[PDB]
C-alpha cells in the first residue's frame, strides 16, 4: 500500500513508442507491478550523419516490497 | 455570435499514440462537424500484468456550439 | 448533494477580448442560471489572409448538475 | 473501448475535501459507473460573512465514451 | 475605488490540512474581514525527529484595501 | 537595494485595461516607484442580472523604504 | 512542410488588443501566412507621470521560405 | 558540504489523504531517520467496482545522502 | 561560446516522429551542429474530410557563428 | 494557533545572484529575525544603456504572523 | 512599437553569472536596446574527467528596427 | 539504452555553483556516465547568525546498472 515513483528514459532509433516500451519492459524485469507509465518529456538526439535517437522520459510507480 | 465548447477526450491503441489520437478524433467528429485542431495534453501507457502495453493519449478539441445545446 | 460541472468555452470577437468573453458568458447564461464567475484560461488571435483579426478567449465556468440532465 | 470521455466536476462539503470529492465522484458514478480514477485538479474554500467554511474540490474523471453520448 | 490586495498565508495543524487552512482563514478574518474564497496553492508536512506530523497549507486570499491603506 | 513585491486586483465594468489602470494608480498613491506591472490572472464576476465586472490581478514591485514592512 | 516559431512583443497606450494587432501587422508585413498568434504574457510599463503603455507578448508561426535564416 | 537524496513516494488509505500521507511518511521513516519535510505533488482517488474509494497521494521527500547506497 | 535557441514546427501525415525528423533535417540544412531537439508541443490539424496532419514543435539550439 | 505570512521580495547586485539574494535576506532579517529559508522564484538581469548588468532575484520567505507586519 | 524576443544560451567554466554576461554581451554586439534578460533555464555540462561547464538560457527583447 | 533519472540536492556556503559541483561530484562516486545536470530548484537556508547555505536541486540521468537499483 506504499509505492515508489521513479523516472526512467527509454531510447530508440525507431519511435517514441518503442523507446517507451523498451524502458517499461526493462523496469518490469526488476520491479514487476508497474501499471501505468506517464510521459514526462520527449526529445531527439541527433548526430552529424543525421541519425536520430528518439528519447522519452516516463514516471512509473511500483509497490515497494518491505525493504530499503 | 460564434461560441465554442472545449473538451478533453482520450484515445487508446495497442499500436501507437498516433493511432490512439486518430481513434479519439474520429469519435469526436461523429458527434460534431467542425473540429480542425486537436492539441495533445497528456500521453501515457497502461501495462497489464502480462506486460501488454496500451498507448493512451488525452487531446483537447473545440467545436462550435449550436444554439440551445446544453452546456 | 450539490455537485457542479466545469467546462471550458471560447468566445470570439472582431472587437476585443472583453467582447469575446461577454459573448461566451451570455451564451453560457442562456443555458444555466447559476454562473457568477468566469476565469480566463487562454487568449489568442486568429488572422485571415486579408489580415482581419478575430480575438478569441477560453473561459472556465461551472454550474450545478441537474439530475434530469444525463452526463 | 478505444475512446474515453473526460469531465471536470466540483464537490463541496462543510467537513472535508475528502467528502466533497467522494460526493462528486459518487454523483458521477450514478450516471457512468466505470469511473476508476479521479484526479485532484484544484482545491479551495468558500467563506461566508459569518466565517462558515465550505471545502470545495475540482476533480477530473474519465470513463468509456458511450455511443450517442455528447463529448 | 475597489482595489484588492492578494496575499499568501500558511496555516499548520497536527490534525488535517483542512484544520490548518481553517486556522489560517480565521486568523486572516480578524485582520481584514471581507475574505470570501481561499485558494490552496501548496501543501506539505513537517515531520519532527520523533515522527510527529504537522500538516501545513499555503492559501491565497484577497481582501479589499482601505482607501488610504499602505501597500 | 531591495524591492518589495505585491499583488493587487483591480476591477472595471468596461475593460481589463481600465481595471489594471485603476489598480496601478491606487498603487502609485503610496509609491512613486512603480514602473512595470505584470498581469498574473484575469477573470470576470457576473451578477444575477448578468452584469459583468472585469477583474485583473497584477504584480508590482518597488523599493523597500527602511521603515516599511515587508 | 516546416515552420518557424517566434515570439514578438507589441506595445500601445490604448489597449492590449491594439498592442497585439500592431505586432501582428508588423509580422504580416514580412510573412503572409500567419493564421494564429497566441498570447503568452501581458504587462504594462508606467512612466514617472503615471502614463501607461500596455505590452503583450505573442507567439506566431509561419512557413519558412528558402530566403530565411533561422 | 552535504548532499541530499530526493525521492517521490505514494501513500494510500481508505480514510483520507492525511492518512495516506502519514502511511507513506511512516514507511519512509522505517528506512531513514531524517526526513523533515514531505511536499505534496499530486492527489487522486481510486474507485473500485463496488464504489469503494482509496485516497492516494504522491509526496516528495529529501534526506541526507550517505556515501553507500544509490543516487 | 554562445548558442541561439529557436523553435520550429514539423508536420507529417504519418507520425510525430516523421514530422520531428522533417523539421530537424531542415534545420540541419542551415546549420549542421544541432545535437538535441526537445519536444515542446504536439497537435494535429484535421481537415473537413477528417484527414489528420500530425504537427510537432521542437526547440533546438546551435552555435552562433554570425556571420 | 500558528499561522505564517508569505511574501516575495527582490534583491539586486551588480556582482551575483548570490549577493542579490543575501542582501534581500539580510534586509528581511532586519525586520523579522526568524526567517530561516528563502526559495528562489525567478532570476533576471537589468542591463543599462552602456552594458552594466544588474543581477536580480525574487525570493519567497515566510514567518509567523505579527502586527508589525500586517496581513 | 514592436519588439523581437529571442532566447540565447551562454556558457562559462566559472559561473552562471559569467555565462549570462557572455550571452548578453554577444547579443549587444547586434542590438542596442536590450534592457532586461530573463533566466529561463540553468544546467551544467560535465565531461568524462569531471570538469564542469555552467550553461544558462536567457530570454531577451529589443525594439525591432526597420526591415 | 535505458536510463534512470534522479534528483539530488547539493549545498554550499559559497555559491549555488559550488552546491551544484558538490552534488555532481558525489554522484560521480556512484556512476561515471553523467554528462548534464539540470537545475530544478534553488533556495537558501539561513541560520540565526545570518550564515547562509545555498541549496540546489539537480536532475541527472545515467545508464541503468545493477549497482543503482530502480
Ligand atoms: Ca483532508
Ligand atoms: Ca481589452
Ligand atoms: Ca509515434
Ligand atoms: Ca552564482
Ligand atoms: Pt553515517
Ligand atoms: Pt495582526
Ligand atoms: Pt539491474
Amino acid at each position: 500500500s506504499v509505492y515508489k515513483v521513479i523516472d526512467i528514459i527509454g531510447t530508440s532509433p525507431t519511435s517514441w513508442e518503442q523507446a517507451a516500451a523498451e524502458a517499461v519492459q526493462r523496469a518490469r524485469d526488476s520491479v514487476d507491478d508497474i501499471r501505468v507509465a506517464r510521459v514526462i518529456e520527449q526529445d531527439m538526439a541527433v548526430d552529424s550523419a543525421g541519425k536520430i535517437t528518439y528519447r522519452i522520459k516516463l514516471e512509473v510507480s511500483f509497490k515497494m516490497r518491505p525493504s530499503q
